[PDB]
């Protein structure tokens, strides 16, 4: 409890919880920052931690969070993370809308993230702002494995089946809110809501660029056989502009 912990110094807890209490700090010699997402006996009321762990440890991506370490005992896992101090969430809000530039720049590294997701066959399926954060470079992390406003309709459902085609349209919902700083489908009305993601039923902006409206276009397609794939995003004229090259 105890402000140092074999290569990290606690500096203070941001937060707290059930078996919750997560702290900050940061590598002794490296100076890295993280957080300390600390586990225990608690847990008793498991499946879905083993998950990340196996997850975040088998995905080493410059737009993935990493995970350091996982320090086990007989009471706690705690896990060592990547710290990344802001979300994608609060750089859409309080900036105004954002040049076409500046979203292909973050889009094209989610879309990276999530390609290397679906190779090693995990699916996302709760991809938003504010489970995509923002280091101090400007870097999109993706951080997790609130809104219902970039589920896809085999998601708000329950009845099919969420495969990777359900990444993409968050992706879709993500682009356009960058794009627009307005969400496709927002309504107050929680079913008018799920009633018009379900229909796909959303407006293109007149003033979205024609590579851009058809991307998007085809991100919120609600038969997923007929919406883009990962790789067919890929290889899309609009997208590939100013790719860089480790992002291939």
């Amino acid at each position: 409890d105890g402000a140092h912990i074999g290569n990290y110094q606690i500096v203070k807890t941001l937060g707290e919880g059930s078996f919750g209490k997560v702290k900050l700090a940061y590598h002794t010699t490296t100076g890295q920052k993280v957080a300390l997402k600390i586990i225990n006996k608690k847990v008793l009321a498991q499946g879905r931690i083993e998950r990340e762990i196996s997850y975040l440890r088998l995905l080493r991506h410059p737009h993935i969070i990493k995970l350091y370490d996982v320090i086990k005992s007989k009471d706690e896992i705690i896990m060592v993370i990547e710290y990344a101090g802001n979300e994608l969430f609060d750089y859409i809000v309080q900036r105004d809308k954002m040049s076409e530039q500046e979203a292909r720049r973050f889009f094209q590294q989610i879309i990276s993230a999530v390609e290397y997701c679906h190779r090693h066959k995990i699916v996302h399926r709760d991809l938003k702002p504010e489970n995509l954060l923002l280091d101090e470079h400007l870097n999109v992390k993706i951080a997790d494995f609130g809104s219902p406003n970039y589920a896809a309709p085999e998601v708000i459902s329950g009845k099919l089946y969420a495969g990777p085609e359900v990444d993409v349209w968050s992706c879709g919902v993500i682009l356009y809110v960058m794009l627009c700083r307005r969400l496709p489908f927002d309504d107050e009305s929680i079913p008018v809501l799920f009633k018009n993601i379900s229909n796909g039923v959303y407006t293109l902006p007149k003033f979205l660029s024609p590579g851009a409206a058809g991307l998007i276009k085809r991100m919120l397609i609600v038969n997923p056989l007929n919406r883009i794939s990962i790789h067919e995003i890929m290889q899309d004229d609009w997208f590939k502009v100013d790719l860089p090259e480790y992002l291939l």
